[PDB]
């Protein structure tokens, strides 16, 4: 069990009919609270763990949007040192619907440091998710 990580929220800008559930609702600690994107596709979120911080990521978790749990099968985690993602590696593939109101956590065996780090959802999903948490270890 190694330490939650923190860094600087970046990814998709703006909310769906601008209600303001920006992704900043996936960072909250609050699982009744949730990113709704403003658009139907592309939308996304994660963490700059900032200049020159690489860590290593050992597990996910995360927790759908109430009534809308659909919307996240098929969504990917991604790791990068590029903030395009033009680098990036796939640390986990959602294939199952994620039970609601809870955080699903998933082991996640990559040995690389990264600086950046993030969900990348699915088409008709407004990038629904309400909580987003990465546990991992500086890299050595
Ligand atoms: O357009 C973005 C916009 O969507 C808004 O939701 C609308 C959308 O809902 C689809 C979604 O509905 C669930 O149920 C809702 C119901 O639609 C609501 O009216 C009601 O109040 O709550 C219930 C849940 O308690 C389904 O359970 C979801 O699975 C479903 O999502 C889709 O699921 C299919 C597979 O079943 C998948 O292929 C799609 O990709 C996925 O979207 O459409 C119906 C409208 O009535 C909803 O308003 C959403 O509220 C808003 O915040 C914004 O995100
Ligand atoms: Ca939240």
């Amino acid at each position: 069990s190694y330490p939650k990580l923190t860094g600087t929220v970046i990814g998709t800008q703006g909310s769906w009919n601008n209600i303001g559930n920006t992704i900043h609702k996936a960072f909250d600690g609050d699982l009744n609270t949730f990113f709704d994107g403003p658009t139907a596709n592309g939308c996304w979120l994660g963490l700059d763990f900032g200049e020159g911080v690489r860590n290593v990521i050992t597990q996910i978790k995360f927790c759908p949007r109430s009534g809308y749990e659909q919307r996240m099968i098929g969504g990917i985690f991604q790791g990068a040192n590029k903030e395009d993602f033009s680098d990036a590696v796939t640390l986990f593939t959602i294939t199952s619907l994620p039970g609601s109101g809870t955080l699903t956590s998933v082991d996640v065996d990559n040995p690389t440091g990264f600086r950046y780090v993030r969900y990348l959802s699915p088409d008709g999903s407004n990038g629904n998710i309400a909580e987003l948490q990465f546990f991992g270890t500086p890299a050595g």
